[PDB]
């Protein structure tokens, strides 16, 4: 079904400043606002690729494995071992906060929106070099009463 952002039909003047998504949104009641949206709390460099993973904390059932956690948040274990400093990615304990989330911008380059401020693009580090990589912001990007909004 539909994206759950769609911020786009009632926003222009779709701007970045450097991490930060700027817009003209439409306000309920015919007015408009100037809204800013972080998008570096909402994307992550996935070893490459963008993807959408809220920065949050997550702490560790008993159980739970990393891959389930890597499942579960949709984002590289790997990645989540090395922020956190897991000395060996098969062991984990339970009470155990891990920070999980966001973070894309400070391992990517040429940053830019195209398709009217529709996507996002960028060239982000992997194990191996730069990708490029795009990303469709419509689906977790919304303007309620002119205030933009992940949901
Ligand atoms: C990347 C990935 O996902 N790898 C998977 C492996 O993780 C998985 O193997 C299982 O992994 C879990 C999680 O690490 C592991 O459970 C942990 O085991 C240790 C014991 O080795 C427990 O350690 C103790 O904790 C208590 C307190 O909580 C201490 O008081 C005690 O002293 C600790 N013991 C030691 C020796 O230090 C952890 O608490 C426990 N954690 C959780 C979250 O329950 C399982 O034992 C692993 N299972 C097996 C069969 O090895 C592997 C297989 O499932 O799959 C990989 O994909």
């Amino acid at each position: 079904g539909n994206y759950a952002g769609n911020f786009s039909g009632s926003s222009r003047d779709i701007c970045l400043d450097g991490a930060r998504l700027r817009a003209e949104c439409r306000r309920g009641d015919g007015g408009y606002s100037t809204s800013v949206i972080d998008l570096n709390r909402y994307l992550s460099n996935d070893n490459g690729h963008f993807r959408w993973v809220s920065t949050a904390t997550v702490t560790v059932q008993q159980g739970d494995t990393l891959r389930d956690i890597g499942r579960r948040f949709d984002c590289d274990f790997h990645e989540i071992a090395r922020r956190n400093n897991i000395q060996n990615e098969d062991l984990i304990y339970p009470g155990q906060v891990l920070q999980v989330g966001g973070n894309f911008w400070d391992s990517a380059r040429d940053v830019r929106l195209v398709d009217g401020g529709k996507v996002l693009e960028a060239e982000l580090r992997y194990s191996g070099g730069w990708n490029r990589s795009r990303i469709y912001l419509d689906e977790h990007i919304g303007n309620r009463n002119g205030e933009l909004i992940h949901c």
